[PDB]
């Protein structure tokens, strides 16, 4: 199956952040789009905290079939 440790959403999220380098100010405009300046690295990085809990956000209702949704009868 396809797992979720970046793939498309994170990665284009990811780099939005890291064209900003280590441009606080820069980050800080770009915060709306998850991106979130670190410290600990000096440079501005992608908000896993967001790009969790948007991505759990996602699950639509809950009935996400991913082998089977339900056998029924």
């Amino acid at each position: 199956g396809s797992k979720k440790q970046q793939t498309e959403s994170a990665e284009n999220k990811e780099k939005i952040c890291n064209a900003a380098k280590d441009n606080q100010k820069a980050c800080e405009n770009l915060k709306e789009k998850g991106c979130v300046f670190n410290t600990e690295s000096n440079k501005c990085e992608l908000k896993k905290d967001v790009k969790e809990k948007l991505e759990k956000e996602s699950k639509e209702t809950e009935g996400k079939d991913e082998k089977a949704n339900t056998t029924g009868s």
